[PDB]
């Protein structure tokens, strides 16, 4: 029920915190995991908008309350959590800073923004899910169910009093910027992934990519927001399988709820067939985030480390398949 506020103490709080030093250096890194640092990923989320976006693209307060307010609308499920929107809104701040000019101001504050949004109120289940079992939410919105659910949490959080870091537009980027959100947060359903790399594959190889276009620019920016989204499997092996214990242990809980209701569920989701999920990730590898790390590469040249990192994992799938997996903690 209900919006949840921050509390004065932590807006506050979040105002005066500073960023360790040795972590700038970090930061600007493909790679780096912010799992370590969990007392300073709002922290964090204010360095990454002030460096890409400048000191004084938002008022401190409304971004501080603002911020604390995305994350006090986080569940605490395993996967679909505040930590997740943090680690997508980084791997978005690395591809802006490596593609910065390509991208206007306006574009990188909504992105940034849409990132630490994206997964907003979610509940640990899939559209499969709501659509299955006609949610309210699914009756409400009859595709990318849960997105337009995150994107309608976004503007109810900027809609609180004191959290609209983006009042200061004037009425044309307000409305463009609101746009660029939605159109990013839609864009993270992968269904609509596989139709829009293809499109952008086409564009691509026969030379007709266009960024002054603007639907060629909205379907780079979806690309963006999917590599994001999946941005676990392009960090070092043991945090990508770390994510990918956290990732199942959602899964398997919806797959606890199908089978109460009378349903199997996809191997994916049965904790009793946890024996297919290695080769399930080199299915979802070979199928989604090898072809979407390809793509992005392609169009932009600087991103060609988050490819070589998800190849490195899909070795590592490959690996376990074989057997020849080592000691891993949990
Ligand atoms: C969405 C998804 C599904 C299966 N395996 C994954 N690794 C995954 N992912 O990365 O989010
Ligand atoms: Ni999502
Ligand atoms: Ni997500």
């Amino acid at each position: 029920a209900g919006t949840s506020i921050c509390t004065s103490e932590e807006w506050q709080g979040l105002m005066q915190f500073t960023l360790p030093v040795r972590l700038c250096k970090e930061i600007e890194l493909f790679h780096f995991d912010i799992g370590p640092f969990e007392n300073m990923w709002p922290g964090i989320f204010v360095y990454m908008v002030h460096r890409s976006c400048g000191t004084s693209c938002f008022e401190l307060e409304k971004l501080c309350r603002f911020i604390m307010s995305v994350k006090k609308n986080y569940r605490r499920v395993p996967y679909h959590n505040w930590k997740h929107a943090v680690t997508v809104a980084h791997c978005m701040y690395a591809i802006l800073q490596n593609n910065h000019t390509l991208f206007t101001d306006l574009e990188r504050k909504g992105l940034l923004i849409a990132c630490l949004c994206h997964d907003l109120d979610h509940r640990g289940f899939s559209n499969s899910y709501l659509q299955k079992f006609d949610h309210p939410l699914a009756a409400l919105y009859s595709t990318s169910t849960m997105e337009q659910h995150h994107f309608s949490q976004t503007v109810s959080i900027l809609q609180l009093e004191g959290h609209n870091i983006f009042s200061t537009l004037s009425s044309s980027e307000y409305e463009q910027v609101l746009e660029i959100i939605r159109k990013a947060i839609i864009a993270t359903d992968l269904a609509l992934y596989f139709g829009n790399r293809k499109q952008l594959e086409e564009m691509y190889q026969t030379g007709s990519l266009n960024l002054n276009n603007q639907s060629h620019r909205d379907r780079v920016i979806g690309l963006m927001m999917t590599a994001c989204d999946l941005c676990s499997v392009t960090k070092l092996w043991p945090v990508t399988k770390l994510t990918a214990n956290d990732i199942y242990a959602e899964f398997w809980a919806e797959g606890d709820e199908m089978k109460k209701l009378g349903i199997q569920p996809i191997p994916m989701m049965d904790r009793d067939k946890k024996d297919e999920v290695p080769q399930g990730q080199l299915g979802f590898y070979n199928a989604v985030a090898i072809p979407c790390y390809t793509t992005l590469t392609q169009i932009l040249p600087p991103t060609e480390p988050l490819l070589k990192a998800c190849r490195d994992n899909l070795s590592q799938w490959e690996k376990v398949i074989r057997g020849e997996e080592t000691a891993t903690w949990i």
